């Protein structure tokens, strides 16, 4: 009834809305945070990227909510004598949404309080423990209007390893499932919770990614997206 | 490898680039040319509509060309005591492409001469005979860099009836096939001819529609798109 | 809701139901009629190949009818000093159906009268004119329980040239559309009419091909399928 | 190049190969193991069901391996005064494969030893702990030519609840991933390992399910499949 799907092996900036430090390298890689000339990630970075066509997530007339699935391969690497920070997230935001506060707030919030008017659904890949909200181990978290996830799962983060993610949303069950696998480590992690899109997001949203590096020294990482697939389906009724 | 596909039964301006007279009605119909308050098509009208995300048609490195297919339902109506003009088209144009001269040039050209710098591939639905270039009967025609179509086929145009269009392009054979059916009238029409996309179109193009009304009194039509689907695949090689 | 689609560039007998003279050559070609060791087609040959899984076309409980589409590439060649006969057809038949009479009856019917107990929907590619029912020119026809097509269209048959075919059925409008293209000759043909599947076919059917060579010397051809794609969708109401 | 996908919300025997106790109920549920007239599952049952068309997993000429995905929703329920047993499994088996020993071997193996001639890849959902090979808690397992799974993960089995299963296989990484979600409980589980299809399975296989009930009083369950989707893709090279 209304179908959108896109699939990219290599990125080009032509069909993307890049914000802040988010660039497209000559290799075709979506490098969300800054990396200098020597192949080294820099501190205090922030970058967001989006598919240039907004997607309809729901319709107020019909009452219908879209089911969507997305899959992406990312590489987060850390230079020597450093820990990682701060991570990356897949997001659904209002059209023309502008970057927020850097570091641990991932460019999505300005504080660690809940914001009913944030209109933000995100699946986070956290690489840093923030004492005021995060669980102690590194995690995958579902974020609904807060940096303090509604549900998390332990993620055994390993630097330099390609990570293959699948995020699915079934509107009939309201279940958002997110999974990560490391093909070389053969490891796998999954998290799931119910999210009521209709009450959180606007009818039209932009889809894509956001990443930030740490502000303190010794906490930094690359945040590269290597491939992306997205598909949503919204029923209007023949 | 690089897949893109979208399908709409109702239109909204949120995921479209609209140009000149093109509007989306409150019913959810992409109305390309101007219509006054009484539902009457107006003369000298030109409108263009595009999907907000550009599509990649070929790659310079890999040398590959995309295959694409598009289907849509259009309704051309003509008011009483008038004839039809000038027709509408499915178009592939450069990113940021601006409208051209109106009338029987369908907003794609400034004259009826070949123009290698036009970078224009279009499937036209011609409702008015232009002495200088068109065949006499109303026709479906394949346009490559010129309003004089490289091939045409007789289209028995009937006003106010829904026409269902399928346009397919095989890159392996370079064949562009365009067909039209009136599900009520049970009539079908088809035209096919070779097009080399690599030599005519830039790597990245916008996809969508153009339409114009007649400039002389007695020649005018509505140019409405009711539903639209598009899909294109481009191989990179894993 | 109930979706089935397949696509084969190369054929193998493992997933097909072959009948009579139908064979899969060592190249991966579906050779519907018989060909000797010299590479010559034999007279009075009959073959039929189907997909090994039956497909649901309609539901008696919901009343819902499937929308389907099939696309394939066939090669019909005529040896020296001969005419072409009789043709091949894409068919929908009851599960477990047996071959019928050969010749200008394409292995589908016993006679050239209408038969409501036949349960046969077919798109024919008729190369030989049969005085008793066919039109004089070579044609594409839509067969419903009779070899006398309900609708036909002229087909400029050329031997030894690859022919790409698209057959689409839309249950909302009950319209069946059939087109043929010759990629190298740039020629194209189309035929369309409505068909009420709900009254003709059983709920479950088999899909595939049927072919025959002529019974009289100097009237023979090859009937080959080089690739096949099929898709059908059937709503049940979530 | 060679693609097959199918999707069913209701079942019918027409397009499935049923073995032993496997039955398709009036409600349209694939009931793998036997259920008496009260609703009670019976002891020592075995049932297997398969899609009628065989699926090609690899080609010996090109050496190419297929990537496949499958999702199903199953229901396992236990009658009062009993524990569960023995489980159900999604399987890939050689064409014409016949059921093996019942009980904890799930109708795939004759003992609990590795058998290279088994030609059996299966994702199990084990509800009964077997001292000689199983991990203590109820698990999801990846089986390769042996009931002793190459990798497992704890699965918190809850009777009576619909479970949604996704199984993906990427032929480039040789990685198989299997996940289970309980939509109503919001719980979710995942496991992944490498499997070399080319060396284990034959060119063509039948895809589907197998299930067994316990041989000892007090250990029994229903093994119901409520919906099924399967997709595979094998590249010949254009
Ligand atoms: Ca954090
Ligand atoms: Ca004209
Ligand atoms: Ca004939
Ligand atoms: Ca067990
Ligand atoms: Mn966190
Ligand atoms: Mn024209
Ligand atoms: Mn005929
Ligand atoms: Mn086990």
């Amino acid at each position: 009834a209304s179908q959108t799907s896109f699939s990219f092996q290599r990125f080009n900036e032509t069909n993307l809305i890049l914000q802040r430090d988010a660039t497209v390298s000559s290799k075709g890689q979506l490098r969300l945070t800054n990396v200098n000339d020597n192949g080294e990630p820099t501190l205090s970075s922030l970058g967001r990227a989006f598919y240039s066509a907004p997607i309809q997530i729901w319709d107020n007339t019909t009452g219908a909510v879209a089911s969507f699935a997305t899959s992406f391969t990312f590489n987060i690497d850390v230079p020597n004598n450093s820990g990682p920070a701060d991570g990356l997230a897949f997001v659904l935001l209002p059209v023309g949404s502008q970057p927020k506060d850097k570091g641990g707030l991932l460019g999505l919030f300005n504080n660690y309080k809940y914001d009913s008017n944030a209109h933000t659904v995100a699946v986070e890949f956290d690489t840093l423990y923030n004492v005021h909200w995060d669980p102690k181990p590194r995690h995958i978290g579902i974020d609904v209007n807060s940096i303090k996830s509604i549900k998390t799962t332990t993620w055994d983060f390993v630097k330099g390893e390609n990570a293959e993610v699948l995020i699915t949303y079934d509107s009939s069950t309201k279940l958002l499932v997110a999974s990560l696998v490391y093909p070389s480590l053969k490891t796998s992690f999954i998290v799931s919770d119910t999210v009521d899109l209709k009450s959180v997001l606007p009818e039209w949203v932009i889809v894509g990614f956001t990443a930030t590096t740490g502000i303190t020294k010794g906490n930094v990482e690359t945040n590269d997206i290597l491939s992306w697939s997205f598909a949503s389906k919204l029923s209007d009724g023949t």
